């Protein structure tokens, strides 16, 4: 279904990457945390909320949208409940960068950009087609 | 033109919003940090380009984009070179959040929901069409 994302934290250089990944065209968005709090994820969710028509959000650590402040952004917002080439990609331009930050963005900007459709095309494809 | 936007800087509560509109559908996506900066900038169109196909970006202040930083940021990701009523949302949700970047990506959201198409569905169909 084209309302459901994925939310996941990875950590790299003592810092904390908050990746999101819209499960039926791959398109990615991230951040770049000092560490994993409720407070951020539910201000990421609220931005995430507001660019994409999100109905349902999905985790591999159900621990992590239990706070009060997360559930508060799901249910303002309406919502219900590839760390693999993303860590290769930052790996490859993360010289290119001096901030890790400025090197995650680089990456997904490079994964969503790269056609086999890329998934920035698809994603906006499905969404459009289901309006 | 779909790859066109628009991005200014907004002063609210001694604080910085960094507002981009996608020209053609009047979508929105926003920052809040804690002034003006190169470096804030810069981030924030790699950002915006990882997500949109963004062509070319006007302002309301050009040297807003003399850093050297946001030069640097327009070159690697192939960039050439409604505070009206977003102030208004902004102050009838202010009170619902503590903190005024929740109250800001509520404004966002409402923004891009509200029916008239939303700027949301708009800029997804202007996109999807081009492709
Ligand atoms: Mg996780
Ligand atoms: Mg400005």
């Amino acid at each position: 279904s084209p309302g459901i994302w994925q939310l996941d934290c990875t950590h790299l250089e003592g810092k904390v990457i908050l990746v999101a990944v819209h499960v039926a065209s791959g398109y990615i968005e991230a951040e770049v945390i000092p560490a994993e709090t409720g407070q951020e994820t539910a201000y990421f969710l609220l931005k995430l909320a507001g660019r994409w028509p999100v109905k349902t959000v999905h985790t591999d650590n159900g621990s992590n949208f239990t706070s009060t402040t997360v559930k508060a952004a799901c249910w303002w917002a309406g919502i219900k409940q590839m760390n693999k080439e993303l860590k290769k990609i930052i790996g490859q331009v993360r010289d290119q960068a001096e901030h890790l930050k400025t090197a995650v963005q680089m990456a997904v900007f490079i994964h969503n950009k790269k056609r086999k459709y890329s998934a920035g095309e698809r994603i906006v494809d499905i969404i459009a087609t289901d309006i």
